[PDB]
C-alpha cells in the first residue's frame, strides 16, 4: 500500500518526476508537482513511484508504506 506526496516548499519544479512517472504526477501552472488525484500507486506504477523519489533534484517527493 503505497501513497505519494510532493512537498510544495522543497519543490523547484525540475518536472523529472512528471517526465517519469506522468500517470503519478500533474505540474500546475507554475510548474510545481502534486499527487495526481487518487495517490495510491498501482501495482504496474511501484517502480516508477521510487524512481520518481530517487530523481528528484530536491528530495520533495515522499512514499509512504503501509
Ligand atoms: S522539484 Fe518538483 S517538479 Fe518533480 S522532480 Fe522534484 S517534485
Amino acid at each position: 500500500m503505497l501513497t505519494i506526496h510532493v512537498d510544495q516548499d522543497k519543490c523547484q519544479g525540475h518536472a523529472r518526476c512528471k517526465a517519469l512517472a506522468p500517470e503519478l504526477f500533474d505540474l500546475d501552472d507554475y510548474g510545481n508537482a502534486h499527487e495526481k488525484g487518487d495517490g495510491v500507486v498501482p501495482a504496474d506504477l511501484i517502480d516508477k513511484a521510487w524512481l520518481a523519489k530517487s530523481n528528484c533534484p530536491e528530495n520533495a517527493i515522499d512514499i509512504t508504506e503501509d
